[PDB]
């Protein structure tokens, strides 16, 4: 299937073990496709001071178009010194790993796979 309904836990940025998928740009979008995937992949909400706390590459969910069955419809934005590797909307947040943090919230998404 091109899109899969995915529930990401929502994570407390001081909560995160593992704080990225990586050390390249191509790496990091791999490994955030493959934590999807296999239902261990968190998302933390960004505002004032969450990305200093995470490392870079960044991966970002953006949505993607304006919901079915509650899902929005996202896709996969890279970010590392200030450029993105990818054109899409709103950020919904930053994809971490799970490795058994306890969720503040669960996001509904759509993820073009």
């Amino acid at each position: 299937k091109t899109h899969v309904q995915l529930s990401l836990p929502v994570l407390q940025v001081r909560d995160v073990l593992v704080r990225g998928f990586g050390d390249s740009v191509e790496e990091v979008l791999s490994e955030a496709r493959q934590h999807l995937k296999d239902g261990t992949c968190g998302l933390v909400e960004v505002e004032k001071g969450v990305l200093p706390q995470l490392e870079q590459p960044y991966v970002f969910i953006k949505r993607s178009d304006a919901a079915p069955h509650g899902h929005v419809m996202v896709e996969l934005v890279a970010e590392l010194e200030g450029i993105q590797y990818g054109r899409s909307g709103e950020t919904l947040g930053v994809l971490v790993p799970h490795v058994g943090e306890i969720p503040v919230a669960y996001r509904k998404v759509l993820l073009r796979k």
